[PDB]
């Protein structure tokens, strides 16, 4: 096989921000924006070859392809070469992290890049990435399957390759999943002895502007629920923790945050209504409570399946971030269209 | 369906510029340049899905692909998702403007980017663009069809999305076409309450360097002719008008220019000879006649069809711009090859 | 026909540099680097159309596509339009140079960009490029075939197109090949009356930072050997020469260098062991011996063919550059996987 595949998806999104700091017009409310936005259109090529006696060569080259013409690049979405057989699957390339894959049971929503935090559960997803790495995925044995994945030191920091003067940013990713009669539970996590975070607590490249070096960077996620008989329910808990590793007054002090998320949906023929809620508890930053990181959000919407490949989509979200006067409120809604090929 | 399609096209172009201002060697004549040039090679992917009872989902992802290796990007040519049925066609994405589509009956010529104004009718085409927009196209009823298209404020100016401090650059595009027994007539136009022009009178993005803000920016084009029985004839008139909207002495003053174009071609078996003429009358700039905008051009050439997909091409053009001493004359010729797949 | 094709290839590479100048830790040895690296994954589209009575239109659009997601661009590998028939083949576009094609019988090794000089015979290949050009390839007549290729002045230097104030960087490329019963011999070469080299003696664009202008830039390569009955042997000699053309004390003085390369491999069923050796003799730079350019290298490895399209790969290389204290030693090894589609 060699298959061309992808998804074209886009819609009209309407959004308003409430922020006393950045806007002054009527209680810190911004104007209402209305935008045509691509929702993350993508195109890939992939294939497999039977190598004889169980084993297959596998490969994939997947690309961002926004119908707004803003992307460029090959292989900037999940892309790999690997082998598959009775042993499971081994791949190397630009790979989804185990946590990024588990996000499929957390964030079912479609939106443009501008609305990812309010028309989707974007905040809980901040830990998810693609990385140049090697990954093993097991076969499914008695309901159970698992993954392990590694990003080498010299891929996490190319510059330092021959002069190991910077602490390693290598990382480990692992997951375990169980499925039985519609019921599912999964753990997914990561560890990096050293890492770097921006102020949104996303991992960024070493030496990025305003990056914060951290040590013992760990992320744990558990997701459980039910997906069968027209019903979908998902509940997720997530925990992120690190020590400050920046040279200065606060080195050694602990960062941490807990997030939770829940989704329910029910299929009525070709219509799926869906509701999501998510909450970020106050973070500990340099060992001190920081309510700037707390958030609450709800999203409601529905998908209308014209076919198995084509859906019309609608949603509305409300998000509140922080506390008091630095507080930010986002509201948004969209209508859209998705076509898989 | 999912179809791969495109056109590979390129040739050798020979060109000379006469410009007393920029060249001094022998009456302001430049040296003669000879270049291999891609003519606008492109590749796309597209598809459709019957949704039951008349309606279809449609999508397209088209890209610039120069065989000289100078392009990068997905979806930087006409790209969309939409629906089609008895109601007509609705699309959203990076869409040809109605005026850009009408250009098919104005500029039949192929050339590289360097020769677009002399080996093609590039000046009349300066009003044509692709825009992130929504568009409706009607069915053909008794010879008649039409289009309407809109570019939202927050797509024309993303930066200003939440602070509507800049006047809207939203625009409307519309067209009407009639066809009967080889005869065709079409109107295509656009209006933008506010817009921005460079000195070549092309629309550029707000806040571009040396952009000129304008108000009441309107473009009207009429094209009429005959296309049947081996004969092609086309005549076009175009009118562009705007008011100066730049803070300063000349705010409120009128810009305007009229252009006309005509083409004839006749098919003799596999050979098509073609001739084009175009003229830009003196522009009004800040309410004052500006002969720097006037131009006259002729192009002659032929296409040699090896097949329905493969043509060899030859052309020669002469263009004169401006008047007196700021005057510019361009001459050029090419030979080339075009293959559609 | 319209065919999608390509090769996905990548592996894990381990490398160490010995350089007293840039490293100080234990006799100028660097740390050992271990990296997942793409080996030059690529994807193309190509086609042909019978034009009647022997002739065919041909075209190709080939792209770099690294599964690490670092490439962007269309047509940045061999890409063209052309015609083919009894006369041979004519193409125009981003074309392999005749010398670049002859490199197929010189460098059989796969590696990432970081290891090209030690896990491949990269130094001898420094003369190889793709150029926007026109090329003719003859049919094979009684074992003999040949190529001629030209890069025009205004493609080698676009800026200067209309003001021929800079000496032409146009170039000629030519080759001749003979094949008989497994035995092969080929000459490939190039001439450019004027050119520009960086300090690694690679051709760079005019006006590049630290480019060195040269005159009478010639490259000659002869490759001979045997490729049949499970046995492969190749021997190559290469000669490069130019005159300094930089305004200053040393203008007119001669640069030159000779390189040689040899490879043997034998197929044992699905396993091919291979060995390569290459040597660069002391260069003459500005008429003076420069041992900084001398080098010696060996590579050993094997390919394991799972199928005709899928190979596992292993190699190890040792390279020594220069002499004395400016001396550089590189060691490396890899394991990898290659899949052609
Ligand atoms: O997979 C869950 C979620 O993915 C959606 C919305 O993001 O579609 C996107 O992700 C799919 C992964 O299965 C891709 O196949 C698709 O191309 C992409 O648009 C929905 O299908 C689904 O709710
Ligand atoms: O369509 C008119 C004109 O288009 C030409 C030359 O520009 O071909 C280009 O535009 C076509 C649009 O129909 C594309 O299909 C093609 O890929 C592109 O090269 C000629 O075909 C024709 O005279
Ligand atoms: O062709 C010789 C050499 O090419 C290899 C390794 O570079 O494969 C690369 O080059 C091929 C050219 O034939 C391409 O087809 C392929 O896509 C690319 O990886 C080996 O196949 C061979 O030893
Ligand atoms: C949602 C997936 C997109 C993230 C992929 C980008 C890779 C970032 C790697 C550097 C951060 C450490
Ligand atoms: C000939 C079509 C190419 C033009 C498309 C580029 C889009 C420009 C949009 C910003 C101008 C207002
Ligand atoms: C190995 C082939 C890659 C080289 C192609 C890049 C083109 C360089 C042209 C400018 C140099 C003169």
């Amino acid at each position: 096989q060699v298959t061309l595949y992808g998804t074209i998806k886009a819609g009209v999104e309407v959004s308003r921000v409430k922020d006393a700091g950045t806007y002054k017009a009527q209680g810190g409310k911004s104007k209402t924006a209305t935008q045509i936005a691509d929702f993350g259109s993508k195109i890939g090529f992939k294939g497999q070859e039977d190598l004889g006696n169980g084993m297959k060569a596998i490969w994939q080259l997947e690309q961002k392809a926004s119908i707004a013409g803003t992307n460029s690049g090959w292989g900037n979405r999940q892309s790999f070469i690997g082998l598959k057989g009775g042993f499971g699957t081994v791949r190397a390339g630009n790979l989804n992290t185990v946590l990024k894959d588990s996000g499929d049971n957390v964030n079912a929503w479609e939106s443009g890049s501008n609305t990812e935090d309010v028309l989707g559960l974007g905040t809980i997803g901040r830990v998810e990435s693609r990385e140049i790495s090697v990954r093993y995925d097991s076969p499914v044995f008695a309901g159970f399957s698992g993954s392990v994945q590694y990003v080498p030191r010299d891929n996490a920091n190319d510059v330092d390759k021959y002069k190991h003067t910077k602490s390693s940013r290598e990382s480990y990713h692992a997951g375990l999943k169980y499925e039985n009669a519609g019921f599912f539970g999964q753990y997914a996590g990561s560890f990096a002895k050293y890492a770097d975070l921006n102020t949104d607590a996303e991992r960024v490249a070493v030496n990025t502007a305003n990056a914060h070096p951290v040590k013992d960077y760990q992320v744990h996620r558990v997701v459980a629920g039910y997906d069968a008989n027209d019903l979908y329910v998902s509940v997720a808990g997530q925990y992120e923790a690190a020590k400050n590793n920046e040279v200065g007054s606060i080195k050694g002090k602990k960062h941490e945050q807990t997030q939770v998320a829940a989704t329910a949906a029910y299929r009525f023929g070709n219509v799926t209504p869906r509701v999501s809620y998510a909450h970020g508890f106050k973070a500990k930053v340099n060992g001190v409570k920081d309510a700037n990181y707390q958030y609450d959000q709800v999203i409601v919407g529905a998908d209308y399946d014209f076919s198995k490949r084509t859906s019309a989509l609608v949603s509305a979200g409300w998000l509140k971030q922080g506390k008091g006067a630095g507080k930010v409120e986002q509201t948004a809604s969209m209508v859209g269209l998705r076509h898989k090929f």
